[PDB]
């Protein structure tokens, strides 16, 4: 529907690893963008994706402090460089699983 789009793929900002695509953004509670803080007070602009790749999911899930009701999280690192890119979420409903990735740790560009 658009020739030569420059904004279709998300890659790891620190190394280039393919991570997700704009077509895979997922509006959780009506918005694909959720702004949250961890217990250390860090603010994150979290983009929700249905699907992602090139990550490494660390350990087992935890429900503690989850920003998304009904889901447990696993830390998602870039599988190539180890940069912490976000979290994989599971154990919930409609959808069962998704990714919440930290927007400013990704780079957007052409396929
Ligand atoms: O939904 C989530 C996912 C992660 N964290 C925090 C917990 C932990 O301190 C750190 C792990 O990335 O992020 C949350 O607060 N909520
Ligand atoms: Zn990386």
């Amino acid at each position: 529907m658009v020739l030569a789009p420059g904004a279709s793929i998300f890659r790891c900002r620190q190394c280039g690893q393919t991570i997700s695509r704009r077509d895979w953004l997922l509006p959780m509670g009506g918005d694909h963008e959720h702004v949250v803080f961890n217990p250390a007070g860090m603010i994150f602009r979290v983009w929700c994706f249905s699907l992602a790749q090139g990550l490494r999911l660390i350990g087992a899930p935890s429900g503690e402090f989850s920003w998304f009701k009904g889901y447990d999280w696993t830390i998602a690192l870039c599988g190539q460089c180890g940069s912490h890119l976000g979290w994989h979420y599971e154990g919930g409903s409609q959808p069962q699983t998704f990714f919440g990735l930290i927007k400013d740790r990704l780079a957007e560009g052409p396929a």
